[PDB]
């Protein structure tokens, strides 16, 4: 995969930093 999918959503981010901004850390 040329993307990083959010394990909480069906949303996939083109970059891992973008995904990190999407999730904005976790409760885990
Ligand atoms: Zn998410």
């Amino acid at each position: 995969s040329s993307d990083f999918c959010c394990p909480k959503c069906q949303y996939q981010a083109p970059d891992m930093d973008t995904l990190q901004i999407h999730v904005m850390e976790f409760i885990e």
